[PDB]
């Protein structure tokens, strides 16, 4: 575990994270896709074998030693607002199971099911409470990878306003 867990947030790309293990925004099959998961895949080509894995599911595969655990948030193009809601905190939970299982001291995250995946909604605030619901239980330090200024303030905000 971290000395003294931490939350913190970052504004840059995820492929250069100073920590221990990565979380892909994956889709389903394991596919290149666009976005964290392009950047992902240039980065780690290797931990795309056999990273296909079912919405609301996380699976880790080794990049060498560095594990790039692929996380499968529902696109809400597709998932009604309740069972959408229900698989994005689901995939959160399997990347705090696979965090734990790693006995890492620290993970790189980006917010699932943000971007393309969003159907076109602003889901900060629904995808970072899934985040801090599946990973307060856990002693890694986390950190919070994000592109935009305004996201950065207000996952800064929100993670100063529960210390
Ligand atoms: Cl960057
Ligand atoms: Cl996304
Ligand atoms: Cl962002």
């Amino acid at each position: 575990g971290a000395m003294a867990p931490s939350y913190r947030v970052k504004r840059m790309d995820i492929a250069k994270n100073d920590e221990e293990c990565v979380v892909n925004a994956a889709n389903p099959r394991g596919l290149p896709g666009d976005g964290v998961c392009k950047a992902v895949y240039k980065k780690w080509p290797e931990s795309f074998k056999n990273s296909a894995t079912p919405v609301g599911t996380a699976k880790t595969v080794m990049c060498g030693t560095y594990p790039v655990i692929h996380a499968v948030g529902p696109n809400f193009s597709n998932y009604t607002e309740s069972e959408g809601d229900r698989e994005l905190a689901a995939a959160y939970r399997e990347v705090a199971k696979e965090v734990t299982r790693l006995g890492v001291n620290s993970v790189a995250i980006p917010l699932l099911s943000t971007g393309v995946y969003s159907g076109g909604k602003d889901r900060l605030t629904q995808s970072l409470n899934h985040l801090f619901t599946a990973m307060d239980s856990t002693d890694a330090d986390v950190v919070i990878y994000c592109r935009d200024k305004e996201w950065e303030k207000k996952i800064s905000e929100a993670i100063q306003m529960r210390t």
